[PDB]
């Protein structure tokens, strides 16, 4: 309802360095640092208290909910050996030990792509360590032996040098390797004094060195925890990007309008020129954080660059790091996909190559069957990536992408691969779905009511002596037209203003269309718009629009021209009128950016409607193409135009050409039937 | 009780093509269509079931609720000349055959204007098909060289090059038709498929010609009603504007507030620049069907032009059809007179011709006991006329009309004549009787107590500065009658009586200026709560402003006190004009001045005419008042403004209030009041 | 003006076969032009300004009317005691509007009262002087050089 929405403001207004679930395998590698007074007990007995107090009923560790193997074999045989080592609580020792010998034999039915971080690397060295103490595990198995050869695979990749001269990602799984130069090593860590930020690489570090600020950065991380540490600190800049994507996806971003410009101005602070990373003392960068960064700056106006993407290149193929073993990436490649969309045209020429690399990759992995992430998991990743493809940048309605994505959400269902699998919290809930169920079925029930109110209004008015053979269907096309982009609570006076003009246009045009032009024509068609409701401010000013649009058609008769730019001008004329915004033409640049913008829109839309026309008569496909061309070009222009922040307009006008003409290139190329079923799924398909 | 009326409204918005009876005639006429591939017998079996199923027990057809003549014999020629053509229940076939033989000395009595369409062109051709069979004829008797006279008449003026150029309405009847030359006439039936909605004509087209639109629409139509075929069929544009006319005069109208609007849809849909006359299809648009969707499409708020209504026109008289080879009915001609009342200024004269012509017509036929119809059956249509010529719209109070009439509705005894005699369920039914009368008394109780509760307080006021309680308290429920209006109601009552005390106390002290007491305070009198305090006193303070200021001249008070009552009603129930416009403000002030002359007027005609003077002042004023009052209504009924309804359907209400008080006699007032709030029903 | 110019024409074609002048219509034409020119509402929420509104029309409306009738039937061929019966009515509603104008305890504005005696005063003198004077004090007042 509407606390809802204050407990969400509030979880959004105290973000901090991030929130993250618990993990035992870290802390059990943790707890193996000896006391350095000269005492007997661990340095940091909350572990032990922690790790002896949150055992699993079977016997096991890890993730509840979900059930992976390799996920309990490292926790549990963690925490088996940081129980054997100070030879405490031993009565469960063998609890855990009877359920990895019983059941490490299923080790042989996971999934390629499901492979934890660093796990070529730590189940063996565990395993080592696990046989130095007398503890009778099946060390063998037709299965460790693909691990072993995967071991050596990775290690091929990365030589003895290169992990001693440039940060690589290797360095999140450190305590696997041995004969280490720890001189040419100490000069490559973070600048918070952690191993790329993973406690279990400054643990390793810190009892093989005599280090200072590891051992500050591991008592900040415990003490901050009450006891237990996480599988990755911090994420001051993931959570930001990936909360406001979550919002701003659902439909509900128009509530914290005052906290979004407050976390994106954190991402805009601390832009790397060649890339962001996942926090903001990362010397790595990736491209699961560039592409979406840049696209999310980019969205809210303002002033970003994409020549950075230019460092992922390498022979015409991209990647997601620095050296890696399977190229199987769903959401990187997704997200840059995505962002490949916004586009400006005097860019540099690298984000076309990104959209057709990414677009022939997605394709290739969708023909198969081999949909499958090796971040996350998900309630439906096929669904979203089938969408984002299937319907580009010109001709997505925020309502419609809304409506199909309250299905997709994971709610608490969600975990992604670390080094074992952990929750998040901050944008993997349950208050977002529900709060957004609720205003769609609000904002559904509106909607029904103003669609029988304007169904009398059209009945009433004998305005069917006119119009295609099934009113019905065109009255509700043309209603679904405009409720889809201005879907806001307030502005009906702009919704029903759209719905009726577009009704008259559509009719006029079909009675000036059946008789053969505007000279054979003798009834009084100014008068037709006076149907529309007086008013003192909105009525009296738009018979001008409208008798311009009238010159306009008698205008256009001894050519061959088309009629729908001024149709589009039409329209968005009386969605200005209504609403009350005025542009102060005192000062000239916001004369000219006006003027600019509406020829454009014209030449779009008259571009489409001879696409169309040309379309069906049955001609050959280079046509096609070329004339698909020429209007993305003219689009992007106009992307480019209202996206930016140069001159001074009220947003909400540029905003209502972005609309019009997005509508207008929308519906020519969807099939009756599909926008028919597009209809009935966001209108009356009813939610809870 | 209040199930009934769920029961009915259950029963009504469920409609379809209506539902009437079936006929004898039609029935048989369709059974001996044989079949194609083989033919083993006529091709429905289910009509010759029914046949055979539904003997009376004198032997005869037809429905005999209501023994009429002409119907019965031809039903039952009709029957026997395919039962025994078929050549199956034979024992039966005779026994019809001794009633028409034993009871053909009748048609020398029967009503002349009681006559069944097609009768004189269905019964020679019924005799002479009949002639074949082995079976008895009385061919030589007077009445059958009448109906060959009447045909040659109806031949005269109907000639043969009609039925190939125009439709016309003699294709309802085409047994008795011979050398049809189908090459022109069968692109001239109707857009259905069918020849102007009559199966038996069409059964008669297919058998002599392969047609499959013919064939299909018979087939459903037989297929419908799973045995037996209806006189007519459609009805689903007749049924629906009648049963809206049946159901909001009787009273329960305000019950439908939805499905009656779902209803005219259906009429505003179809409103054709000719006209409508059942269906959507048949093309022969008349003017008893016009002169009722035009009057109830105005009535309820709507956009509709009379200029249609001209093309029936033909030196000055009017057709009820193309083709009438007869003197009109009554009712036709009644709704015409009727729907002749709600003209608007701006309206072209040809209501001004009907609403004279009409007049004439139904006033020369009402001059005797000639007042027999033609196209309906019911107790007393005279009187119904009588009472709608008595009070014209002007003084016509809706409680007054519901009660007079509520007594005359033929509950479910009112037959009709088409080809053949048939009833009709949906607006000829016993439960609207019940719901009327159940609501009817529930209203006179509520208002028999509240008279006595208003007399009380009356007489606890002290306001003898008699018979105006009675009087009052009837104008105010004549017209502001639903149930829980009782605010507005006792505050139209009570400002009344005040206000007329005042005006006697006033003109009895001989001047607004030799008064010597304070007069502001007396508002406190009346009853009244903390949202409305002070705007009613200030409201009665600027009537007597107005009075003091209006002393020492000619126009009379009156339309003042009218304004103030008004305004009075406006307050209890508080409803504002909170939109806020110009077009607002202009509305009401225009209908403000209105009320005010239009009562001025009235309180001069009054007092003018009871001097004795020329009685040609009073056609004068009466022309004056007339032409306001056109545009008062106009503008109260007009439904395309921004006007809460009931604070427009105010200013109506008080001004026919005070129409009907200047535009009657005292005793019938009394006769009125007394049958309406004192007698009981049942 | 759209609205106010079709309501003007609307009560032209809704008097035309009645013995009433239409002079009343034209005056109330004017002062809703004069009253939307100057760009002042007026509010219709609360009771008493609506029925002041209503009151005010009202009577310049007839004021208007009689103006014209007694100017009809001067130059006609009438008695003299006729033209004095008018002017004296004439006089009584003038004297109420002026009343109802000058008073100081009312709710509407003070311009709009001011605009209603400007109208009913212009049609009041336009009536009361033959052309020549209207002449000699066009030629005196605004073409007649002060200084
Ligand atoms: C940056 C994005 C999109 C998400 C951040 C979420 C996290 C915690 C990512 C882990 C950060 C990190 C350093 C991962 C490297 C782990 C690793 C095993 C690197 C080398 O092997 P890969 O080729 O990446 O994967 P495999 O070990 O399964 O082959
Ligand atoms: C008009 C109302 C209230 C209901 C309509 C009911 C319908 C559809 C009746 C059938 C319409 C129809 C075909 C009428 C036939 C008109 C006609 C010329 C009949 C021939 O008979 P008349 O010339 O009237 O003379 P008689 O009927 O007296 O013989």
């Amino acid at each position: 309802t509407t606390t809802m929405i204050d407990g969400i403001r509030t979880a959004l207004r105290s973000i901090g360095e991030g929130e993250i679930s618990i993990s035992a395998y870290d802390t059990s590698l943790v707890a193996l640092l000896k006391r350095l007074d000269g005492g007997d007990g661990p340095q940091f007995p909350s572990t032990i208290d922690w790790i002896v107090q949150n055992q699993l009923p079977d016997g096991s560790w890890g993730d509840a909910s979900f059930f992976m193997m390799g996920d309990r074999i490292m926790s549990t045989l963690a925490c088996v050996v940081a129980l054997k080592s100070w030879n405490i609580h031993t009565d469960k020792c063998e609890r855990g030990l009877l359920f990895i010998q019983e059941n490490m034999w299923r080790l042989a039915h996971e999934e390629e792509d499901w492979m934890l971080v660093g796990f070529e690397i730590a189940l063996p060295s565990l395993l080592d360590m696990a046989k130095d103490l007398d503890l009778d595990i099946p060390y063998d198995e037709p299965a460790l032996k693909a691990i072993y050869a995967e071991r050596e695979r990775k290690l091929a990749k990365i030589p003895r040098d290169v992990l001693h001269s440039m940060p690589t990602t290797l360095l999140h799984s450190l305590e696997g390797m041995v004969d280490l130069d720890w001189e040419k090593l100490l000069k490559l860590r973070c600048l918070d004094g952690s191993f790329h930020c993973s406690p279990a690489s400054t643990a390793t570090a810190f009892q093989q060195t005599g280090d200072q600020k590891c051992f500050e950065y591991l008592d900040g991380i415990v003490k901050k925890f009450n006891g237990g540490v996480p599988c990755i600190y911090p994420l001051d800049v993931y959570e930001r990007l990936w909360a406001v994507d979550r919002l701003t996806r659902l439909g509900i971003s128009r509530h914290f309008t005052s906290e979004i410009e407050d976390c994106l101005d954190y991402i805009f602070r601390n832009w790397t020129p060649d890339g962001l990373a996942h926090t903001k003392n990362c010397p790595v960068k990736d491209i699961a954080d560039t592409a979406m960064g840049f696209r999310l700056l980019r969205l809210y106006g303002y002033q970003v660059d994409p020549c950075v993407l230019k460092k992922f290149e390498k022979d015409g193929k991209f990647f997601c790091l620095h050296g890696e073993s399977n190229p199987s990436s769903v959401t990187p490649m997704y997200n840059t996909y995505r962002a490949s969309q916004l586009k400006f045209p005097g860019d540099d020429g690298v984000l076309g190559r990104a959209e057709v690399f990414c677009r022939s990759f997605l394709q290739d992995r969708r023909g198969s069957n081999r949909m499958k992430d090796k971040w996350a998991i998900a309630k439906d990743i096929p669904g979203e990536v089938e969408y984002a493809m299937d319907y580009p940048w010109k001709a997505s309605l925020p309502r419609i992408e809304t409506r199909l994505y309250l299905d997709q959400y994971g709610g608490s269902g969600d975990v992604w691969i670390g080094k074992v699998l952990h929750r998040m919290t901050l944008f993997c809930n349950d208050l977002y779905l529900k709060a957004a169920k609720a205003d769609f079925s609000n904002f559904q029930k509106e909607c029904r009511v103003e669609l029988n109110g304007l169904r009398r209004w059209y009945l009433r008015s004998n305005l069917e002596k006119f119009g295609g053979t099934d009113p019905q269907t065109t009255l509700m096309t043309s209603y679904f037209l405009a409720s889809a982009n201005i879907f806001e609570a307030n502005r009906a006076a702009e919704r029903l203003g759209w719905a009726r003009v577009a009704l008259l246009a559509d009719a006029v045009s079909s009675h000036f269309r059946r008789i053969g032009g505007p000279k054979n024509s003798t009834s009084n068609l100014e008068e037709l718009i006076s149907l529309v409701p007086f008013d003192d401010a909105y009525s009296g000013s738009l018979r001008e629009a409208w008798k311009q649009w009238l010159m306009a058609w008698t205008a256009k008769e001894s050519s061959q021209e088309s009629i729908e730019g001024d149709t589009a001008i039409l329209l968005v004329r009386a969605i200005e009128i209504f609403g009350g915004r005025h542009v102060l033409t005192g000062q000239r640049p916001d004369l000219w950016e006006y003027s600019q913008l509406e020829q454009l829109t014209s030449s779009i839309c008259c571009k489409l409607s001879r696409r169309v026309l040309a379309q069906e008569n049955g001609e050959s496909t280079e046509k096609v193409e070329e004339i698909d061309q020429q209007v993305d070009l003219e689009m992007q222009e106009l992307t480019r135009r209202v996206l930016q922040g140069c001159s001074a307009i009220n947003r909400l006008t540029r905003e209502t050409f972005l609309h019009v003409v997005k509508s207008f290139c929308y519906v020519a190329y969807c099939s009756p039937e599909t926008i028919d079923s597009h209809i009935d799924k966001v209108i009356f398909q009813d939610v809870i």
